[PDB]
């Protein structure tokens, strides 16, 4: 059984948290970085399960916070004091923290802590009793108004509850305090606390050669392919920190005692040549490299070209309080990775809330935030041209947000439900040159794919769904691919029109006059897996590539040229007197120009 | 306006926070240099990643003076205010902010005015970054002369030789071939006087470059 799990002290600045944790430790200045330690815990009943939870005292103070993110697992429970001295504020003051480990990891229990109870404003428990309950939020497990600096009851009874919901922590009935593992794992675990004390202060870095000579020389019976997921496991447990993706130069250096690389990381903040390379390459890797952080805060005056309604397409993106470290992570990825053709480099007027990439005066992008009168929530406007080249934009920025919220966030995609984060798209039926733009749920609007128009109450006027939404229409491409339904003579139903056994679902129909294979991606998925592969198969254009003609959305079907001889695997395995030497080297020499065009497009035609 | 301090008492009340002269106060309060308010602009370049760097593709213009006039910058700003076009149609791409305007119309196309501060230096700067293509040595032209016009016009104290100027107009040139940096301030005053031929050269001859590439407004580009 593995006795270990992470506490997290999350807080707001000024409040009892170093303090606090020495305190319920009894081991008797700002913090900078997140002090990770561990403190052990004798458990006095009849099972005796002394665990071991590592704290990670995150630092209040706001410069710090788009780190914060990183840091957040799932499996950990998560302390949050809130200094009761300044009552009836601060508890809505450490909302964002509530609502970001609710992004982070969704099914953790928190236990609130009121410190500074010595001074004072105790009504502050109605509040947390009625606000804090279950406003789209991380499921508050308890309250505790304890004081600091002096061991009381108070802070005993909190420590016995922290232990208490540390062991009924049960994420699906699992009981993380105590499940099982393979022995390789804690030996690991072991040699890698000795090997903490023999190695440079200065730098506790370790070799992935050391590391081999360390195994080799214990009694460990780890393999070469068991190393992997053997250390991926421990950086899941706070031992030690790695990250073996190939991005990065660190799958050789395996950082032991965390503390250490969190606080190094964090001192550039506030103000080894032989690694200096890598440093910039991690420290990248934590959003820092230019600075994202510290960028004035102040919008520039922008007088874009264009006004109206018509020539412009709007997309609010309406979330309670922004994520924890949202705005670095968007700006990181939106460096220069959205180019309006498939160059040139565009003008950009970065700041902490926008980024604003601009081409020409039809082909820009600006994604920053907006807040509006009579609303304490977020948005995040995308101001983005009618054009084509406009479209184009409009389908990547959202696709890249999309891919951080499914990546970073989950907690804001999953009902519970207000879903906690709602896409509208602003359109107006006035002609664009009135005002007062229309808002539309996202949702809706996809649910209103049955035909390609809204329409008001007063069916005098409509607009189409292309240029409210080019992403839900296919229209972000270039090349508009619509299949144009009435020339179509396909039937999904049967299985007499298949292509062939084990060809995925493509059948075989007809379009404008010619036999074609149409592989229906119709599923509960959304148009993500459909839209890119399209993307993809957008601009290639080689003889030796399945060639596309259209794609549809009633439903969704990818419409392709037709083999007609088959596949080349029934060729091999029926006629084998069909191949003579001149065709095997013509269909060899196809194939390999094909690879030769995709390797030229720097793309891994992976399987073959 | 009779008892003009009433007028300039109202004029100046709306900065720390009769419906049928509105249209009238409006355009003489434009004619104040209030209208957007060119001032309170938060005072922070916003970061600028521009396309073209190196030093070739582009054109640079200091302006040195001592301090910036009083009220310059809102003056300039007002001036420039889409008074400036490439061609002879379109909407520039525009970012205002108390030190700066920064057109933009095409990746080729931009133009920017911006302060500028060197080290070791308590003097002022006004730095034109411009594209090396034809657009931008229009644009180039035309801010030379709204800046010559508004400091002949407004502050003629900055103009008359005493005697260093009080104002020395440089250009920014790199015979290092742009790759290299570190690019050469050269006196405006002198390459005028140096009409003679169409080039400019160092000591080592073999290095030449053209004065239509460093300043287009005195060569007729
Ligand atoms: N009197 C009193 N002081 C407290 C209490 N809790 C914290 N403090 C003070 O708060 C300081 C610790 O702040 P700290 O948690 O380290 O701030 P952080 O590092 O930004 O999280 C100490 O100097 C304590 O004096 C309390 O309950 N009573």
């Amino acid at each position: 059984p593995y006795n270990r799990m992470k506490l997290m002290i999350v807080g707001n600045t000024g409040s009892g948290k170093t303090t606090l944790l020495q305190q319920l430790m009894k081991t008797k200045s700002a913090t900078v970085g997140i002090d990770v330690k561990d403190w052990p815990i004798q458990i006095r009943d009849k099972r005796k399960r002394d665990l071991v939870l590592n704290v990670w005292d995150f630092a209040g103070r706001e410069e710090f916070y788009s780190t914060h993110p990183h840091f957040m697992t799932q499996r950990a429970l998560y302390l949050a004091v809130y200094d009761l001295s300044k009552g009836q504020a601060e508890v809505d003051a450490m909302k964002p923290w509530l609502f970001n480990i609710k992004a982070r990891a969704s099914s953790s229990p928190v236990i609130l802590v009121g410190t500074h109870l010595d001074v004072s404003k105790a009504c502050m428990s109605k509040i947390t009793k009625e606000l804090l309950n279950k406003r789209g939020f991380p499921a508050i497990r308890d309250y505790h108004f304890v004081n600091a600096t002096e061991e009381s009851d108070a802070l005993a009874k909190l420590r016995k509850t922290i232990i208490n919901e540390s062991l009924n922590f049960k994420i699906r009935d699992q009981l993380v305090v105590g499940q099982l593992i393979p022995d390789c794992y804690v030996e690991l675990e072991k040699i890698i606390l000795s090997e903490r004390k023999n190695v440079p202060i200065e730098f506790p870095v370790i070799d992935r050669k050391r590391l081999l000579q360390l195994v080799r020389e214990n009694q460990l019976q780890l393999d070469e392919n068991e190393l992997p997921h053997a250390v991926h496991f421990l950086n899941e447990s706070g031992v030690l920190l790695h990250f073996q993706d190939p991005a990065l130069q660190l799958s050789d250096l395996y950082f032991v005692e965390p503390k250490w690389l969190c606080k190094i990381m964090a001192q550039i903040l506030t103000v080894p040549k032989n690694y200096m390379t890598q440093y910039f390459k991690l420290l990248e890797k934590f959003q820092i490299a230019l600075v994202p952080s510290s960028l004035s805060d102040h919008r520039p005056v922008i007088e874009l070209p264009h006004c109206e309604n018509s020539e412009i397409i709007i997309r609010l993106y309406e979330m309670p309080y922004f994520p924890m470290g949202f705005w670095s992570r968007l700006i990181n990825r939106l460096l220069e990775i959205s180019p309006y053709m498939l160059a040139l480099r565009p003008n950009r007027m970065y700041w902490r809330q926008g980024i604003y990439l601009n081409w020409s005066p039809e082909a820009y992008c600006l994604v920053g935030s907006e807040v509006l009168d009579n609303h304490p929530e977020s948005f995040l406007k995308i101001t983005v041209p009618s054009c084509r080249k406009g479209c184009i934009l409009l389908g990547q920025v959202v696709d890249h947000i999309d891919s951080l919220m499914e990546e970073w966030f989950p907690g804001l995609l999953e009902i519970d439900g207000e879903t906690l984060l709602k896409k509208w798209a602003l359109y107006s039926f006035n002609d664009g040159e009135e005002h007062q733009k229309i808002l539309l749920d996202d949702l809706m609007k996809k649910a209103e794919e049955g035909d390609l128009l809204v329409n008001p109450d007063q069916p005098r006027l409509t607009i189409p769904i292309s240029q409210i939404a080019p992403d839900l229409i296919l229209a972000d491409l270039p090349r508009n691919i619509m299949l144009n339904n009435d020339e179509l003579e396909f039937e999904q139903a049967p299985e007499f029109l298949l292509g062939d056994g084990s060809f995925g679902s493509v059948y075989r129909a007809a379009y404008e006059g010619e036999e074609v294979a149409v592989k229906i991606f119709n599923k509960h998925t959304s148009l993500r897996l459909l839209r890119q592969e399209l993307v993809v198969l957008c601009h290639l254009h080689h003889p030796s590539l399945i060639s596309l003609l259209a794609a549809g959305i009633r439903p969704r079907m990818l419409v392709m040229e037709l083999a007609s001889k088959g596949s080349l695997d029934r060729l091999l395995q029926q006629d084998k007197a069909s191949l003579t030497r001149t065709l095997q080297h013509r269909i060899a020499l196809h194939v390999a120009d094909g690879l030769r065009y995709l390797h030229s497009a720097m793309i891994i035609y992976r399987d073959l």
